[PDB]
């Protein structure tokens, strides 16, 4: 049973205009089986639009490609992103009053490198408000997080979304 194709795609921006379907494929096949690989071109001139997409056979292969950034393709560092609101920070809601920093760190550190955890407290009383923000060093962490159907932290079913 195959993961949905949309979750196996990487949009690659910043291409060299000399990158082709074939040279994009030869590069990104280092991290998995590619079922599709296309450079976007002008319909009349055939000149590259400077971006394209690759489709891997599995999500773990997408992860491997993202973990191998930075990618220099045909002499140019490109910008891969999963199938964009590119942010490094998430809102985590539903954590109630008993969730602490280490609960959030232990869970979210497996999505990416954490730089800030902010457990929100009431301005007047100091009581925990039941939500938090986590800032990572890179957007792919957030992209992986928000496509999951579920997040369970400290026994709580959490609401997680991109923040600003
Ligand atoms: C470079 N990466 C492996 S990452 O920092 O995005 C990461 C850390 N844990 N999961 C992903």
């Amino acid at each position: 049973p195959k993961e949905p194709e949309q979750l196996r795609k990487l949009f690659i921006g910043g291409l060299s205009f000399e990158t082709t379907d074939e040279s994009l494929r030869s590069h990104f096949e280092q991290w998995g089986t590619l079922t599709d690989c296309v450079v976007m071109r002008d319909p009349n001139t055939k000149r590259s639009r400077g971006f394209g997409f690759v489709t891997y056979a599995t999500v773990e292969e997408v992860d491997a490609a993202m973990n191998a950034r930075p990618h220099k393709v045909d002499g140019r560092v490109v910008e891969p992103k999963r199938a964009h609101l590119t942010v490094k920070k998430i809102f985590v809601g539903g954590i109630k009053e008993d969730t602490e920093e280490h609960h959030l760190r232990d869970y979210f550190e497996q999505y990416g490198k954490i730089e800030v955890i902010e457990i929100m407290t009431d301005r007047g009383s100091g009581k925990k408000r039941g939500f938090a923000f986590v800032t990572f060093d890179d957007h792919d962490s957030v992209d992986k997080i928000v496509i999951q159907k579920y997040h369970t932290v400290n026994g709580h079913n959490c609401e997680v979304r991109k923040a600003l």
